[PDB]
């Protein structure tokens, strides 16, 4: 799902995607993550 964990780059998510999940997905949307 969307998280307000702040980006830099397109993942800057994936490893909370990952352990939130688990798998590294996610992008870089409104410099917020959309998991």
């Amino acid at each position: 799902v969307v998280i307000g964990q702040r980006c830099y780059r397109s993942p800057d998510c994936y490893s909370a995607c990952k352990k939130l999940v688990g798998k590294a997905t996610g992008k870089c949307t409104n410099g917020r993550c959309d998991c």
